[PDB]
């Protein structure tokens, strides 16, 4: 392992919203596969169903479009129609409170799922431990 194994409490029984502490945005995957953040709580594309592959490994799937959150070879997030190796994330506790999601594929590079204060996605290499951009709070739908 290249990372710790402090896991967050909670389960995957129900869908959730993923709120980024940084700019207070909800993660969003639009129909065309575009990923970004929005403050609009009434958005129909901010609801996600998380599921565990192995302990601590998860898929993040849009309940509205069925698209899986994924990070490509150059670190950009995108919505995938089918589950693949780029869709697996290491879900961990951070700052004893928040949830972080590390690309499994690029875990050695410490590429995280994260949003900038303006709600745009951070590219893998631009993320790192210590940033507010990578801190998530899972909320009930």
């Amino acid at each position: 392992h290249h990372h710790h194994f402090n896991l967050p409490p909670g389960n995957y029984k129900k869908p959730k919203l993923l709120y980024c502490s940084n700019g207070g945005h909800f993660l969003r995957i639009l129909p065309d596969g575009t990923v970004d953040g929005t403050r609009d709580r009434s958005d129909q594309h901010i609801q996600f169903q998380l599921s565990a592959e192995s302990v601590g490994e998860v898929y993040i799937k849009s309940t509205e479009t069925g698209q899986y959150l994924a990070m490509d070879t150059d670190g950009l997030l995108y919505g995938s129609q089918t589950p693949n190796e780029e869709c697996l994330f290491l879900e961990r506790l951070e700052e004893n409170h928040y949830n972080t999601y590390i690309s499994k594929k690029h875990a050695e590079k410490n590429w995280f799922v994260g949003l900038k204060k303006n709600g745009s996605c951070k590219r893998g290499p631009r993320t790192h431990y210590g940033q507010k951009a990578i801190l998530w709070l899972p909320l009930p739908v």
